[PDB]
């Protein structure tokens, strides 16, 4: 398929708004062609335009086609893309009319500033984000200068940069820039900020500890969040108190009348117990912040109803979790939003957290943020024991340690590793080093690639030697093909490590496309993309420990014009369970599950008021857990399968649309149905299976 790409200006229109499909292509077949490009857009079931141009390539050349559109006025509205080349190709793109992104947010981030970032470079960055995925909304990560003191002025001037609290600096321009790059393709710009949150030595700020939350009931200890360098603190502080709510939203608006964000994003550290405000009171935390972010709402929308967009983190995300119900019952929030940690780890349980969350909210958009292979260290794998040392020599003697052993004492000035690796494809490769470290404190090494020094790299200090870890990384670009990766201990490093390994961190396609496949069949979307399409490993966004390949940003692009396309069905405020029927799908060949059962094939029991709807998700050979790395799973082709129905329930028709088919297109399928024992049926054979079908039937 030599059409390569397939887009639109925008990530979100309006109702009649212009809009303009774009269409790159390039003949690469050896000799001349000709033809048309037949532009086909659908709602769901329903062909809704379809238009053609003319078009010749010589062998080698390429072209941008733009076919015009008028966006119905029907608000609300996803919609599947075709474009068809005859033997030149294919491909496909997704279109969203909404007036408002909170129905439908598919959100990502910003989490760099340099000021090295050319208006250019920032608008490019955007613009992919926006193309490729449709991203409506991006939340702008540690992007302030304090907690508490978000722009940085100097009198009344603002700072052109600043540094923020891991001495990171921030370009107030290439911030600037990057807000309007949101703002022309018609994004949104939420701005990080928490909800109870002061930098340390606060007090000179007008800031006063008798609005802060403590840990004990004597105003002795003032709950914190050490970051960890002996200086820099983060101070914690009452949701509920009206001087704290009064300063803090103060900066608020400060935030979105002085920079340009459209709401904010608030945060929050999580569960805390057995607290106290300054005067002695115990208080319950879990139902402090709704009072906050109801205010926050309202002084946001008097301050500017089209810039008062709101949501909140509800923190460790679970089934009547901390504060879970609180917030999305009562808070007044514009779509709620959760960090999912380590308590809904089966693909069943997090279902379940996200129908709890849905149901609370009304119906109103959900998103997740979950972050995908966080524990793993995925990717290729590169023994440090296979590999080629000066000075140094393999060992076994403290275990855990990967193939056949590591390498110890990297004390001393001249020692080094050097590691001969191949890279597939070019673009950008994470590098990651399992290490030890019991010396006492940080260790040092530098990082040479091809024979060029990349950066000073800090090894972190641990329990015992026994104890293994992987989180020292560093991201470069690549030509494809051998290069040298090497670590040296020259003069001005310090310490000592064992060194076991150095991986490729890379996200694994199938466990990602699966979780994906699972939340949005659920009724939720996941903050997972930014930046210059890096992919969210950890919760410090700027985090860039493991890398996507072009086979996995391919499965997004799909996967995200699915979402897109079809999202009246997954998103929409009338998407609700249909559970209440000891519904039951039959499988031939393959046994099945209702509430994902590792090795099968688990089918979602979802409906609207015109659809009844089935998601199969292939879990054939893989667990149950939806954040750890996966096989490939057990793709099936030709299936035979038997869907139950209530009584007065019957099928005018039936459809499949699955992201790894066709770009998620609709196919009609061949069925009939009667009765039998086990209730009435209807039955169809489902042409494949990969990860994720999505069978809707109309009523
Ligand atoms: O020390 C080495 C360490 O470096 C990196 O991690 C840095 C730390 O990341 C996080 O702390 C920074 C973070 O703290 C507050 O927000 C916390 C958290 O709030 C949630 O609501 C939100 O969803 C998260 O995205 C957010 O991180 C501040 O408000 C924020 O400004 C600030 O950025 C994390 O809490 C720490 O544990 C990390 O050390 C590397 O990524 C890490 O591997 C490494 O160990
Ligand atoms: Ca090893
Ligand atoms: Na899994």
């Amino acid at each position: 398929g030599g059409i390569e790409r397939v887009f639109t200006d925008k990530a979100r229109y309006n109702p009649g708004d212009a809009v303009s499909i774009r269409v790159q292509a390039k003949n690469g077949t050896g000799s001349s062609w000709s033809g048309a490009a037949r532009l086909e857009i659908f709602h769901l079931e329903n062909s809704v335009y379809t238009s053609s141009q003319s078009l010749s390539l010589t062998n080698g050349q390429s072209t941008t086609l733009t076919f015009t559109w008028t966006a119905p006025s029907t608000d609300f509205r996803g919609y599947f893309v075709r474009i068809d080349a005859g033997t030149l190709g294919q491909g496909a793109t997704a279109i969203d009319v909404s007036s408002d992104f909170t129905k439908y947010p598919r959100y990502g981030y910003i989490s760099e500033f340099e000021s090295g970032e050319t208006a250019l470079e920032s608008k490019a960055k955007v613009d992919q984000l926006a193309q490729d995925y449709h991203i409506n909304a991006w939340q702008f990560y540690d992007w302030m200068w304090r907690h508490d003191k978000m722009i940085k002025r100097t009198g009344g001037s603002i700072d052109s940069t600043w540094l923020d609290l891991f001495n990171r600096e921030i370009s107030w321009s290439t911030l600037q820039n990057q807000i309007d790059a949101v703002h022309d393709v018609n994004g949104k710009a939420m701005a990080y900020a928490m909800i109870y949150a002061s930098r340390e030595n606060y007090s000179p700020l007008g800031i006063s500890p008798t609005w802060g939350i403590y840990e004990d009931s004597s105003h002795t200890n003032q709950f914190d969040v050490d970051v960890g360098d002996g200086s820099t603190y983060l101070y914690m502080f009452d949701p509920q108190n009206p001087n704290w709510q009064n300063y803090i939203h103060a900066e608020y608006i400060d935030s979105i009348n002085t920079a340009g964000f459209d709401g904010i994003h608030v945060a929050q550290m999580g569960q805390r117990s057995n607290v106290y405000d300054y005067n002695g009171n115990s208080i319950d935390l879990s139902t402090r912040f709704s009072p906050f972010l109801d205010q926050a709402k309202s002084v946001l929308s008097a301050n500017n109803p089209a810039r008062d967009n709101l949501t909140y983190n509800i923190v460790d995300g679970t089934v009547n979790g901390w504060a879970v119900n609180d917030v999305s019952k009562n808070a007044d929030l514009d779509f709620l939003y959760s960090e999912i940690w380590y308590l809904s780890d089966s693909y069943n349980q997090l279902k379940n957290y996200i129908e709890q969350l849905r149901a609370n909210g009304g119906n109103k958009a959900v998103v997740l943020a979950a972050y995908m292979n966080y524990a793993d260290n995925a990717g290729t794998r590169y023994e440090a024991e296979s590999a080629s040392m000066t000075n140094v020599s393999t060992n076994t003697n403290h275990a855990g340690y990967t193939g056949s052993g590591f390498v110890d004492q990297f004390a001393s000035t001249g020692d080094k590793v050097s590691f001969a690796i191949n890279a597939p494809e070019a673009g950008y490769y994470s590098l990651v080093f399992r290490y030890g470290n019991n010396t006492g404190a940080n260790s040092t090494l530098n990082l040479y690639v091809d024979g060029n020094f990349v950066q000073k790299l800090y090894f972190f200090n641990q329990s015992s030697w026994g104890t293994w870890k992987h989180d020292v990384w560093s991201q470069v670009p690549l030509t494809q093909g051998a290069h040298t990766v090497e670590l040296r201990y020259e003069s001005g490093n310090v310490g000592a490590v064992n060194l076991d390994s150095l991986t490729l961190g890379t996200f694994d396609e199938h466990s990602v496309r699966l979780a994906d496949a699972m939340m949005s069949a659920s009724g939720a979307t996941h903050i997972e993309l930014g930046d210059d399409n890096q992919m969210l490993p950890h919760e410090y966004y700027p985090n860039r420990s493991k890398t996507m390949r072009s086979s996995l940003k391919n499965a997004m692009k799909d996967h995200y014009n699915f979402i897109t396309a079809y999202e009246n069905l997954l998103f929409d405020s009338d998407v609700v369970p249909n559970d209440t029927g000891s519904q039951f799908v039959n499988l031939t060949g393959v046994s099945a599950s209702g509430d994902g059962s590792a090795n099968t094939v688990w089918y979602i029991n979802k409906r609207t008021s015109d659809y009844n709807i089935v998601h199969l998700i292939n879990l054939l050979g893989n667990d149950n857990q939806w954040r750890n790395t996966a096989s490939q799973p057990s793709f099936q082709t030709n299936l035979p399968a038997k869907i139950y129905i209530g009584a007065d329930e019957t099928i005018s028709d039936v459809y499949l649309a699955s992201p790894d088919l066709s770009g998620g297109e609709t196919q009609e399928l061949a069925f009939t149905s009667g009765t039998d024992a086990g209730g009435k049926y209807v039955s169809f054979t489902v042409p494949e299976l990969k990860y994720w079908n999505m069978i809707y039937m109309l009523e």
